């Protein structure tokens, strides 16, 4: 199995114990490594952030404390939003002029890949032909990093993807089959399955559906995500779990029902680290428990969640990332994949669950407790 763990370069701006840089990471810890994010100008990969060629170093530094351990650049994400990939994959030429940085970008900076954050393909303002374009764009990457490590003599560069759980996403999104032939690993966003946008208290990333989950909701779980990419032409050995090291809150509209699919009035409060509306790092989860919080246990979903006052919080903890993986396992998957590492409590001062509860937590379930760990010769 693989353990795949986004790190973000945002996370370097959080004060005090909150803030996380590549150096934080242990090196033994996860089997690969993304980097969130990359950006496009003139059709050409760039960093985003000032300090990125810094960060790039340190990050790509820890191959050096882990023989086997492989890193990836993923380009987009959120607010990066499709105007630039439209654009991009509009022309063969503007394509060929990406590939070509890419190549150049991936091995000056000693990155072993390229993770693309398209959100999404065929929705957020991309047109109906860049599913297809997509396809096209992600074999002609594929073929090129064939090429170019034959000519250098060094192994391939590898190409993945961050890909949609919501179910017309998926549909106007991806060709299935055709993409899961030229990606390594898929990375399926199996979380944000609920949220405050809904008007009423849902878990983040519940493995199964809830009894009152009818018609499209009971689309929104773990479970039904991944076996609809299988049963749709993806291979399930490329197939990545996502697992939050996060969790979504709530504002209660009455705090005498703290349920599931108890009526809300907004997003939960922004932590004071992470200072995300509507979400809570792991951390921050521990926080809110020790400060007296009353657990909960969604016993159908396999997932916590907590409530305080008139605030409310789906998450995942020790217990749901143990059975999850369990599943994972049962279902054959390739592995798991982790936002964030900067999320978990890698200090472990939060929980005292130890460092990385979260993602120790899956290295131990997926048998990588074991793994090498070793400097290169
Ligand atoms: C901060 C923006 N994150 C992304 O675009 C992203 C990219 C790849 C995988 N998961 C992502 N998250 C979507 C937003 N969730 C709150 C966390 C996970």
């Amino acid at each position: 199995y693989q353990l795949t763990c986004y790190f973000t370069n945002w996370a370097q701006y959080r004060p005090g114990l909150g803030r996380f840089m590549p150096d934080d990471i242990n090196p033994c810890l996860c089997t690969h490594l993304i980097y969130a994010f990359a950006g496009m100008q003139n059709n050409e990969i760039t960093t985003i952030e000032w300090n990125d060629v810094t960060l790039y170093q340190a990050f790509n530094g820890l191959k050096n404390k882990n023989s086997q351990l492989k890193t990836l650049l993923a380009i987009g994400g959120w607010n990066f939003g499709t105007a630039p990939f439209t654009a991009m994959v509009s022309t063969p030429e503007n394509r060929q002029t990406f590939i070509t940085s890419v190549i150049k970008f991936l091995r000056q900076y000693e990155f072993d890949g390229l993770d693309f954050d398209w959100e999404y393909p065929g929705s957020r303002g991309s047109p109906p032909q860049d599913k297809h374009l997509f396809t096209v764009l992600v074999q002609e990457m594929r073929e090129a990093f064939e090429q170019e490590a034959k000519q250098i003599n060094k192994p391939r560069l590898m190409v993945t993807a961050a890909v949609a759980a919501g179910i017309s996403n998926i549909q106007s999104g991806y060709e299935i089959p055709q993409l899961s032939q030229y990606l390594d690993y898929i990375h399926v966003m199996t979380y944000d399955l609920h949220g405050s946008w809904e008007g009423y208290t849902g878990e983040n990333s519940p493995l199964y559906k809830y009894p009152t989950d009818t018609g499209s909701n009971a689309y929104l779980n773990v479970d039904y995500v991944m076996n609809y990419w299988k049963d749709n032409g993806a291979p399930a050995e490329k197939l990545i779990v996502g697992f939050p090291t996060y969790g979504h809150n709530f504002i209660l509209s009455n705090p005498s029902n703290t349920g599931i699919g108890a009526p809300t009035s907004g997003a939960g409060p922004a932590g004071p680290y992470a200072k995300e509306s509507g979400i809570w790092a792991y951390y921050e989860i521990c926080t809110f428990l020790k400060n007296g919080a009353t657990q909960g246990w969604d016993a159908p979903q396999e997932v916590p969640y907590a409530y305080q006052g008139n605030v409310w919080v789906g998450y995942d903890n020790v217990k749901s990332f143990d059975i999850k993986a369990q599943w994972l396992k049962h279902n054959k998957f390739g592995g798991a994949m982790v936002w964030a590492i900067d999320l978990d409590d890698f200090t472990g001062t939060f929980c005292n669950q130890g460092k990385f509860p979260l993602i120790s937590t899956l290295k131990k379930a997926l048998g990588l407790q074991s793994a090498s760990c070793t400097a290169p010769a």
